[PDB]
């Protein structure tokens, strides 16, 4: 196990990805004849593979969620100092917490379908930390140790149901489509300090989210050691760890929101890129998304 | 029909509840008591299943639950009580899927935790994806019924931020069982009595006919903004009589409390509550 760190993938149509992991060139090298699967217990062989010895994957496959069985998604509130500052909102004391249901986890590049009448649908880059190590009552000083990488995301939110149907956030945060992660899972020797890395959303190529995680009020050891004396974080479960300024809710004069055709492109230093077609409501019918 | 796990922990067996009340053992038919099991389950001889031996602790009745999804107040009676107004439309929120516990398993309060309470409820299983389902069309979607405590540490819930589910989530706070009831056992969802008591004493009474978002009405509402899977868990609220608004004063769980709880048709739970200790690698569920 080498101290150079590592990006994983999973690639491949929905329910048929395969482990892969990034070279220096930006190709995919399939991680098949090492692992299976790319799941958190996967890693350690994984994180043994020489990658010169993997072959190249051809073609330009679908990205898939890059680990497999992310068990629960933990989410924070307003924990950027600059976004609040942006909306007059006082520093919190404590990490807000919410739930984003699990059925909103989606590939990074895939399909986000508006819910039924949506005309609040905005956008959020995140940095989604994944867990290792089971954290219960873990301390700051520990609680990095705990991680086994990081991940882009957009928690897309509808602001209507979020806030104006009761006053529980999730009810606006577990539509599905609403949790595209990835494409990477970059462990955190390649990412170096998670708080110091760029942070950008644009939509329809303008500029809407721009910040750097250095202005995060909690950091991301303060969040894992807050959160994991309510809940109990175990190996594959996903933080995300709030955003920037710049959401659609909070542009002057009017806000302004996601509307059918919208493209949103975003990404994180070290962490890639995603971009999202947004399309108008329709029936999912029985398909399975995550 | 009624199905079971038993074992220790991370070691269950699929089971079934005979006639005499007493544990078949089902891993001959399915190895493991999931949905996608249950009809395989359902239609074996149960003549042909031996009788489990020992008194085996009871697990969470059914494997695989992704997710747990919560109602907030949801009892006519329960908003009397209160003096709070009827709501027009459930509140959601997330029971964190670590909260998982079996039915008699040990209830571990948080560190210095002076708020913790109860709340007996009606659970409901997913059978079918529900995505946009329809009042008319969603129990037809149900797997089956269980019984629940849905746990709460009420300083956490509402003085900590505006989120309920940060005093929802600790480690115990779901203990869930010990039968899932097929609905045809069940009948009528809305004509269940339900009943917690503390230390023998009678804390919460009620039947599910005060419910004011029925369950086929709380899978419509719930499905337009959260697709359910099958083996997903819905909690559906709790009648009067939680210690958060007993008078003159408020009473909350300590060290040494017995809760004992039972919904009509889906069996009773057991917890002996505990102060925290940290809980070390241990993964509940
Ligand atoms: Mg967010
Ligand atoms: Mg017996
Ligand atoms: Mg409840």
């Amino acid at each position: 196990h080498h101290h150079h760190g590592s990006k994983f993938c999973r690639f491949g149509q929905r329910g048929q990805e395969k482990p892969g992991i990034i070279d220096a060139d930006g190709n995919i090298r399939d991680l098949s004849g090492v692992v299976p699967e790319l799941t958190i217990d996967a890693l350690a062989a994984a994180k043994g593979a020489d990658i010169a010895l993997l072959p190249l994957v051809e073609g330009e496959p679908r990205y898939g969620v890059p680990v497999k069985g992310i068990g629960k998604i933990v989410a924070i509130g307003l924990n950027y100092e600059d976004h609040a500052i942006e909306s007059n909102l006082p520093i919190p004391t404590e990490p807000m917490m919410f739930m984003k249901a699990l059925s909103s986890l989606n590939g990074p590049n895939d399909e986000v379908v508006l819910p039924k009448n949506s005309t609040h649908g905005d956008w959020e880059v995140e940095l989604g930390v994944v867990i290792g190590e089971t954290c219960r009552f873990v301390s700051e000083d520990e609680a990095l140790s705990k991680v086994a990488g990081y991940v882009l995301v957009n928690d897309v939110s509808e602001r209507f149901n979020q806030k104006q149907r009761g006053t529980q956030w999730s009810k606006g945060k577990g539509h599905d489509t609403f949790c595209p992660v990835g494409p990477w899972l970059v462990t955190p020797d390649e990412v170096g300090d998670p708080q110091d890395l760029d942070v950008h959303l644009d939509v329809n190529g303008e500029r809407m989210q721009t910040g750097n995680t250095k202005t995060m009020i909690f950091n991301v050891a303060q969040l894992i050691s807050y959160v994991s004396e309510y809940i109990t974080l175990y190996p594959g479960d996903l933080m995300i760890t709030g955003t920037p300024p710049g959401v659609g809710e909070g542009k002057k004069p009017q806000a302004i929101y996601l509307k059918a055709g919208d493209v949103m492109e975003l990404g994180i230093e070290k962490l890639g890129t995603q971009r999202q077609q947004v399309s108008e409501w329709r029936h999912l019918g029985d398909e399975v998304f995550g």
